[PDB]
Parts: structure tokens; C-alpha cells; sequence
């Protein structure tokens, strides 16, 4: 079973993957960095700081996130572009465990986390970042436009679960 095969995930990848740029490769090189897990640690400390009421609620949406997303990534073990299609542009050599994107669900969870009552550019700052992270996975060709929706979609509803909580 294969969930990435269908008309609309297709089109959507080969819009963005296709609508290269070299400036685009050296920002999204650049910019992936923010959407891994080696910003977690950076991020606490100063949210211990600054904002220490957000470090529980960030601390329990990701552990809800990661352990949500390598649940699906186990269970599905979808094929990621560079395996399903021909003549993908790839930033980074990856090529399995594609649903859902684990880079989108933490930046989204982050946004959601961070953004909670805070005021309006903070949120649109927070979410511009997150969207830019799902946009640099399909870009990178190492992620279906279904698994950043996905990944987004975890993202936001674990991020509101742990305010919540």
C-alpha cells in the first residue's frame, strides 16, 4: 500500500520541486537546520529564561509529536520521492520513512506552542517559519506535499492538546 500515489500529491511535488532556483538551494540548505531536532535544546534554554511557563507545554507537545510521528513513519514506511518518482531534485540523500514529515510536525508544534497568546507578528513570525520548513522537506525532495500536511496537521493539534493539558 502505497498512500503517496495519487493525482494530486504528484502535481503538487513537481511544482515545488521543479521551481528551482541555485539562491533557493543555498537558503533551504541553510534553513533546514531550524527544523531539527538540534534547535530543541537551543530553544528550551532560552524558553527557561524567558518564557518558562511554554517549556512544559513545548516539552509534552513534542514528546506527543515524535512519538505520533515515528508511530506512522513505522507502521506506513512510505517510499519518499526520490524512491516513488523519476528525476527528483534532491537536496538531501533520504529515501524512506516519508509519512509523515517529522521536520514539519516539530516546527508546527513549535509554532502552535510558542504563538498561544502572544501577540500578532510573533504568531505570524512563528507560523511563517513552520510553513517554510514544510515547503523546504517537498523542496528538498525528500517529502510528499501529503506528508507535510500531515506532518503540519500533528504539529497543530498536539501543540493545542498540550496547552490544554
Amino acid at each position: 500500500m502505497v498512500i503517496e500515489d495519487f493525482a494530486l500529491n504528484l502535481e503538487l511535488f513537481r511544482l515545488i520541486n521543479n521551481a528551482r532556483h541555485p539562491l533557493l538551494d543555498v537558503f533551504f540548505t541553510h534553513f533546514a537546520y531550524l527544523g531539527s531536532g538540534y534547535v530543541l535544546f537551543p530553544l528550551l534554554i532560552f524558553l527557561f529564561i524567558f518564557r518558562k511557563e511554554k517549556v512544559k507545554p513545548l516539552i509534552l507537545a513534542i514528546m506527543l509529536e515524535t512519538v505520533l510521528v515515528i508511530s506512522l513513519k513505522t507502521f506506513f514506511n512510505q517510499p519518499r520521492p526520490a524512491i516513488l518518482l523519476e528525476d527528483v531534485n534532491l537536496l538531501f540523500p533520504l529515501h524512506w520513512r516519508s509519512f509523515p514529515s517529522g521536520d514539519t510536525a516539530m516546527a508546527f508544534t513549535i509554532a502552535t506552542v510558542l504563538s498561544h497568546g502572544e501577540k500578532l507578528h510573533i504568531k505570524a513570525i512563528l507560523f511563517l517559519y513552520a510553513f517554510l520548513i514544510g515547503y523546504e522537506r517537498i523542496y528538498a525532495g525528500v517529502h510528499f506535499p501529503l506528508d507535510v500536511f500531515v506532518g503540519a496537521l500533528i504539529g497543530i493539534i498536539c501543540g493545542i492538546i498540550s496547552l490544554k493539558y
